[PDB]
């Protein structure tokens, strides 16, 4: 008896985008030349400026109308006055979200060498589009999954969704060794844009964007994998305490809405030490024996904060970063990205003679304020 | 043979209402006396004489005014329009879950032995609610849960979440043995009521009502439970072709709301079958071998054609008619209502060293149309 434990190992992962790449220079003067925000130009331009978000993707045609595709209407009245029925708004995301979740699905399916047959579990995570019959229901019949699929829907999880959707499929995939499990977290900000009068809302609007990200995962051995494989070993959570206004979502009838506390960033830099510090202690670890960081690019505040509390380089946030400037942030899949790139660079190095990465943390900020994250170590 | 086979058992159950019981009566007087429903006025009589629906239990006392408690306002406005945004209803919503699925979620674990401690894992279900800081955040404040607990939010999955809850939480359960996960149904559609002039949704406000139910689940071994348990052996699922305006839901800024179509009794009449002798050839049984059957008591007709395909009698499905004629269509929780009568019946014939039930089947219908099932089998 060597060993016989089965560890949960992504099999597969895939990145998606909708296709209008907007430039903050021209989210800015779409935000600016709104009326009501007139008075408001001069935080816009404090905000928008110092954010290091390069470009910000959508997949709506109105902020980008110079080069908006052909038969491809303008969501937003107008009038200028960004009033939509929410329900109107959840409409338009099941319509732009379908076509790119289920492309980002098949790449996922693909990265791993499975058919489309093989998955027996959907798991479908957004904050931003609930709808009648599920995103889980039309990736059934876009791609053709067996009807009996297992379907599971997390809702308004915020940011952190993804480590949630994680937790869910290894312990499917963990008690199921010779099954497949999807795991998709998509988001369409662009659908509950209102630019309200408050800096609130004005940082929002700066910030969040359209991504998706799917990951396929499955029941491994250490035998049954090529050298370098990394398995999602552990996980782990912890409710702060004391940051319930944190993160505060909404729905209301002009979209879904978020308010994000002045002193978020302070609860991150305050507690996220104890979090990294008490989850690698379960595995006699300490900060440098982990060789890469997914933290979640969640604006400036959170990454720096993160990197204060913990004591990392901004080499150590690299892809953080790069994912922060390119994309912004896509709420609950901006992490799957880092990992995206992470998954590049090691393999890359398993290409070469070196072995890559042995310790790897991800995690990111639920509502609570919650810190959910992972271990990702090589089998 | 390998006898190291990890099934998940439901250790604890509790069933739990909101303060107001309201009769069909009294509710039929409250829809008769509002102003704007004068085109199917003449129709609301027989709508709730005909609903085998007695009574329901309501969190607002709009529809209870004399017995209101010392101190609780009423909810809608005294216009009599109930023109009430997402946001406040969803507000209204918090303030009333908290302390149902507090006390719920306190006797639950109370049944199943444990401390409060013990909890590794939450699993929340409500497609009448979605909340910042959601009711799970609320409930490791309220029951001074682990602070590192698995937290899980399913959302908008309809009257068939207990089954996605189940899933989740066995999967997690018998991947981890030792450890104990909660299974919590809460639902208010008593927040949600518009009383708009239309037949469908004066239908939905005779039906539907307000319920929780919490269910623990353990991961125990051949021999680790006491002789006549019964456990979770297997969950089914199938989502049925051309069915996909059987159960549709919209978040419109007026509330959370649900339309069903004339026709969904006979998408359950014709594929039920399918369905549940599609779960019973996995394990080589047939109808015969089942001593309970758990339908979802969503409605009069709802039964009905679950009971004509698949030829069931007016005294199996009698605990499907007891839970919808006291509390309702509750939604999720109303199939853990059902299965909590059986429950009580199976545990009093151990007490008396009767064999007990053997085999028996819970299902209920999600939005797709699916069918969502478990099979309980004795160990
Ligand atoms: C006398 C009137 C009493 C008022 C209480 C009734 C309110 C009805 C309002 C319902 C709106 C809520 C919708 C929530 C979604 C439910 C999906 C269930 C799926 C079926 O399957």
């Amino acid at each position: 008896k060597d060993e016989q434990t089965v560890y949960p190992v992504i099999a597969g992962m895939a990145i998606g985008n909708p296709q209008y790449r907007c430039t903050q220079n021209e989210a800015l003067a779409v935000a600016s030349k709104c009326p009501g925000l007139e008075s408001i130009k001069p935080v816009l331009e404090r905000i928008y400026g110092n954010s290091r978000i390069g470009s910000r993707y959508f997949a709506v045609p109105d902020f980008t109308p110079g080069r908006a595709a052909k038969g491809d209407p303008l969501f937003y009245p107008a009038d200028g006055s960004y009033q939509v029925p929410v329900d109107v708004r959840l409409d338009k995301f099941k319509e732009k979200a379908v076509p790119l979740v289920s492309d980002v699905a098949r790449r996922a399916i693909k990265e791993a060498g499975l058919n489309v047959e093989d998955i027996s579990k959907l798991v479908v995570v957004s904050s931003t589009g609930f709808l009648g019959p599920g995103l889980d229901c039309e990736l059934i019949k876009n791609l053709g999954l067996t009807r009996s699929v297992d379907r599971t829907l997390i809702g308004f999880m915020g940011c952190a969704a993804a480590m949630n959707g994680f937790r869910n499929a290894n312990d499917y995939v963990t008690a199921n060794p010779g099954k497949y499990a999807l795991m998709i977290c998509v988001e369409l900000s662009s659908v509950h844009t209102t630019f309200d009068d408050n800096i609130n809302d004005a940082i929002l609007h700066a910030i969040f964007a359209d991504g998706c990200a799917a990951a396929v995962l499955k029941g491994a051995r250490k035998s049954e994998c090529p050298k370098g494989t990394l398995a999602i070993v552990d996980n782990h959570a912890w409710l702060m305490e004391g940051t319930e206004d944190g993160i505060t979502l909404a729905i209301k009838p002009n979209g879904i809405t978020c308010t994000l506390s002045k002193f978020l960033p302070q609860y991150i830099a305050k507690n996220i030490a104890f979090f990294a510090d008490g989850f690698l202690k379960k595995h006699k670890l300490g900060r440098d024996d982990v060789d890469f960081w997914c933290v979640h690019p969640g604006g400036r505040r959170i990454i720096e904060e993160a990197q204060n509390g913990l004591g990392l380089s901004e080499e150590q946030t690299a892809d953080s970063w790069a994912v922060l400037g390119e994309y912004g942030n896509m709420l609950s899949p901006s992490v799957m990205f880092v990992l995206s790139r992470v998954f590049k660079r090691h393999n890359a190095a398993l290409a070469q003679g070196k072995p890559g990465y042995q310790t790897g943390m991800a995690f990111s900020f639920s509502p609570g304020v919650g810190a959910e994250g992972i271990l990702l170590r090589q089998i």
